[PDB]
């Protein structure tokens, strides 16, 4: 057994994009769902519950577990000006 990380990313017009994803692998991973989906990470953010954060905006060869994403989070997608 590993931990994992089950994402769900909303969309602009809020549908909902779901993986899950190894507590283990890095952001990176992350980004390329959401790339592969349309919304790359240097065009959207990828915004947190409180505190507000950007996760687009983190090392991405930090493990999710070491950037706390870990093990429900809901992510909001904002188009960057």
């Amino acid at each position: 057994m590993e931990p994992v990380s089950k994402l769900r990313i909303r969309t602009p017009s809020g549908e909902f994009l779901e993986r899950r994803f190894l507590a283990s692998n890095k952001l990176q991973i992350v980004f390329d769902f959401v790339a592969s989906k349309g919304f790359p990470w240097d065009e959207y953010k990828l915004l947190s519950t409180f505190p507000r954060r950007d996760v687009t905006q983190l090392d991405p060869n930090k493990s999710l577990l070491e950037v706390k994403l870990f093990p429900q989070e809901t992510l909001f997608l904002e188009a960057k000006e």
